[PDB]
Parts: structure tokens; sequence; C-alpha cells
């Protein structure tokens, strides 16, 4: 069976972590609230069995995820607070995001208000800007990897498909994994780089504003076909300024897309209301953004 220890001890740092509440599953890993024994601070513990890491290739993917994630420190990226292992498990200590992710928000609220979309997209773009200037491509930006802390701040997580650009102009030929919002250049296997993430943010923007993903079908391969043909439409109730930015990001040609550093200067952000924060009620009830209590 091989059960997870009730107390996770890091022998290098001499820190101990009591395994608290179960949070969920994702790939080979399980997620638990874990609490430092001395400071009582709580983290998300990502725990993956070494019994599912028997092949060197799977081991190397895990190592690479740690190597990338540990090098990152930004407000809109899931904090990496450490890692260690025993003979049976790999333990990664991550920033705890108590309000789950944008997937659970989307399932409850469907299409958000425009100001909410601006708020979230701004923080996603800021996180991705940081990744890209550090030559990191996430390659799997989706609603479920965009986690929310107690103040509804976005933190990009799951660097299991992420890769480092080692030299200028490098085109990655291989993506081992199946991204949700997969770019057309990946589907055709032509070569790809940072633009992959801008495509994904384009899909996220569409999903947040429209209430469903732009290329959704019954069959996943039929969906890949639609992405190849650029077969999507934006409903007419979507405001033209938002629709224009979606159209820029969802171009088949990767060079035609805007870069991540162009995005916040777009009219979608600069000409609209971006709230400084969102109340907790926004998880469940549309905000009207009233000027005063009545
Ligand atoms: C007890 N309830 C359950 C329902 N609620 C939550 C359910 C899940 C979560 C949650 O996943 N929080 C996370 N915080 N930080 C992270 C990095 N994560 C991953 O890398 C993703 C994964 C790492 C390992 C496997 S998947 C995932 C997180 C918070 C609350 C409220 C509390
Ligand atoms: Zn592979």
């Amino acid at each position: 069976a091989k059960e997870i220890p009730e107390v996770l001890v890091d022998p290098r740092s001499r820190r101990r972590y009591v395994r608290g509440r179960f949070l969920g599953k994702g790939g080979f890993a399980k997620c638990f609230e874990i609490s430092d024994a001395d400071t009582k601070e709580v983290f998300a513990g990502k725990i993956v069995p070494k019994s599912l890491l028997l092949k060197p290739h799977q081991r190397e993917k895990m190592s690479m995820e740690i190597s990338i994630h540990r090098s990152l420190a930004h407000q809109h990226v899931v904090g990496f607070h450490g890692f260690f292992e025993d003979n049976d498990f790999v333990f990664v200590v991550l920033e705890l995001c108590r309000r789950r992710s944008l997937l659970e928000l989307h399932k409850r609220r469907k299409a958000l208000t425009e100001p909410e979309a601006r708020y979230y997209l701004r923080q996603i773009v800021l996180g991705c800007q940081y990744l890209h200037r550090n030559r990191v491509i996430h390659r799997d930006l989706k609603l479920g990897n965009l986690f929310l802390n107690e103040d509804l701040e976005v933190k990009i997580g799951d660097f299991g498909l992420a890769t480092k650009v080692e030299y200028d102009g490098e085109r990655k030929k291989v993506l081992c994994g199946t991204p949700n919002y997969i770019a057309p250049e990946v589907l055709s296997k032509k070569g790809h780089s940072f633009e992959v993430d801008v495509w994904s943010i384009g899909c996220i923007m569409y999903t947040l504003l429209v209430g469903k993903p732009p290329f959704e079908t019954s069959c996943l391969k039929e969906t890949y076909l639609r992405i190849k043909k650029n077969e999507y439409s934006i409903p007419k109730h979507i405001n033209p300024v938002a629709a224009s930015l979606i159209q820029k990001m969802l171009q088949t040609d990767p060079t035609a897309r805007p870069t991540i550093n162009e995005l916040l200067n777009d009219e979608f952000f600069t000409s609209g209301y971006i709230p400084a924060r969102l109340p907790i009620t926004c998880l469940t009830i549309p905000p009207r953004f009233s000027i005063a209590p009545s």
C-alpha cells in the first residue's frame, strides 16, 4: 500500500510538518494542508509516490518541475517554500491558496462581469510576465492552475509542463503532456515558445467573459481540429474592445499574437474599471460595483 506519513520531516532543515486536511488530487500527486510544528504556519503539501516515479523519464520531469518552481518568487506565482524526500515519497511545500482555483469559480459563476475579468486577467498576465522575463514558459495555463488565496489573489501553479528557454530564438519541439488550452503550433508539432502562454491566456479570457471555452466539443480530437482551423466565434454581447484582444491572442500564427508585455497596455485594461480588490461574495454572487451602500 505505502501510506503517507502523518508527520513529514525534512532532515536538512530540521522542520516538521503535521499532515492536515486533504485538498485534492492532480496527476500522480495528492495535496494536503500541512502545518509547521514550531511556527504553526500552514502550507499546501504536494506529495507524489516514488512508486509512480520508477522510470527515469518520469523522475526527470518531477526534478525539472522542482528546479523551475524553486527558482521563482512572485506575488502571482504559487510560492515555493521547500522540498525534501524519504524512500517512498517526494514532498514539496507550497503556498496555501485557501479559495481553490479559477476552475471552481467558473463552474459556480460561469461568465464573470467585465471588471472581474480585468482584475483576474491582470494578475495572470503579471505572473506570466514574470515567468517570461525569467525565460520560463508555463505551457499549461488553465483555470485549474490559477489558484486563489484568501484575498482572491491569483497564483499560477503546476509547473509540471513548464520549460526553460536556454538560448535566444529556441523553438521547443516537444511537449510531453496534454495542455488544456493547447496552442495550434503544438498540435501540429511545428515548434513553439513563449507565445503558447499568450494563446492560453486568450482562451482563459474568452472562458471568463463568455462562460465557456472557445473550442469546446464532445471529442477532444475534434477540438484539436477546430484549433487548427481557428474555428471559434465570439458572441455579440461581448464588448468589441474585449473581443478585439481575444482575437489578437487567438491567432494561429504565433508571431501575430501580442507578447505578454504588450497586454496590460491594451485598451481592454486601460479604458475600463479594474477593481483594487474583490470581496469574498464574488465567489458566489455577481458584483455590481456600486458607488455607495444603499
Ligand atoms: C478541505 N477543503 C477542500 C476544498 N477546499 C480546497 C481545495 C483545494 C485547495 C488547494 O488545492 N489549494 C492549493 N494551494 N496551493 C496549491 C498548489 N496546488 C497544486 O500545485 C495542485 C496540486 C498539488 C498536488 C496535487 S494537485 C493546489 C494548491 C484549497 C482548498 C477547501 C478545503
Ligand atoms: Zn515524455
